[PDB]
């Protein structure tokens, strides 16, 4: 039904350390401070703003 | 649609284990837990959620 | 329209073994065993499904 | 839309070579056959395939 | 919309040489002919059809 | 509704130096002068059209 929503959501309700690995290779690192649609905002020293359409996974790091 | 859930639903349910070749030529493996329109779980050691946009073929192992 | 389903269905309908190139460059080989709106299914040694957006082109093999 | 179905029309109609550059790097050449929302028919020796989606830029040869 | 079209229907009107850069690091050059909803026509010698999907960034030169 | 335009606009508005990472690895620096739907318009030297579908993460720099 809806899977990306929940997982997302709950990575961040709990504020799980996350990897998001880019679809060019490059692995991102912090916490999901919030997601919309299109983006999924992830903290570490600062914010920045990932886009959904570069990510290839998100996993628990 | 009418080919996809099918096709992932039979590996879900059989827990055969699959390989999911990403756009990248990385090669993730795992079974498949769950999925919605747009990504799919895959579990072993951690569940991540891959991205249907990032994927290019999803096989039995 | 549309052309694709055409195609498609005539190499299906008709056993053609097929080269499908995906967007980064590798290619794979088989025979078109059924597609829908958004993926293709190569039967070959395996049934593998195939994301129509990783695909390039698809040419007779 | 209305300025790419013109564009691939006079190509189409005239019989002009064309080339199309792929976003991987490859170049197809040929005569176009037909078009539609999704992909380009791309003639010579056979037919092939090519989705718009994998293409970067479409000039006469 | 409100900002890419009014971009590039200054950038042509006012027949500026442009650079747009393809998401594969490849650098065109010319002046903008024209474009619609999914490309842009870029002439210099010959016209050329850019697909959108394929471009990042749009530079006056 | 948004997190993506909130965010943008807030670096927009505070003239907040700004990295966009490119899907290719490519790293663009400036400020937001202005976005719609589609594109971000990055300032200076020569102000530049970046297409959102191109573009990696947004980072405060
Ligand atoms: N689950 C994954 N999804 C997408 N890409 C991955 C995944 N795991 C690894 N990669 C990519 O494969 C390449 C090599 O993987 P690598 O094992 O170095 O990942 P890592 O996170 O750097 O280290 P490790 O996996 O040992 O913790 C890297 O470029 C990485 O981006
Ligand atoms: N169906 C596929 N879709 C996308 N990429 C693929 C596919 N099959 C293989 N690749 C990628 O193309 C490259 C060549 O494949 P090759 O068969 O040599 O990999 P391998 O190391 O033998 O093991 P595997 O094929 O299971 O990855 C590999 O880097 C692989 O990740
Ligand atoms: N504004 C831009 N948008 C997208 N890609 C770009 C841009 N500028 C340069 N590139 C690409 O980055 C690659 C780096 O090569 P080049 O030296 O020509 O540019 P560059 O000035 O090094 O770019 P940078 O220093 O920002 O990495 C080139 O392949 C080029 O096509
Ligand atoms: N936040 C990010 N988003 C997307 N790509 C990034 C990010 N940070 C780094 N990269 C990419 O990873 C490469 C090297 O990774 P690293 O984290 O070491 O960045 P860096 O090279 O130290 O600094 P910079 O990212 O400014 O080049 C860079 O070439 C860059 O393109």
């Amino acid at each position: 039904q809806s899977l990306q929503d929940p997982f997302l959501n709950a990575l961040r309700r709990e504020r799980v350390p996350v990897s998001i690995y880019l679809v060019n290779g490059i692995k991102l690192q912090g916490q999901i401070e919030s997601f919309d649609q299109f983006v999924i905002l992830l903290k570490n020293t600062v914010s920045q703003m990932v886009y959904k359409h570069a990510i290839s996974t998100v996993v628990p790091s």
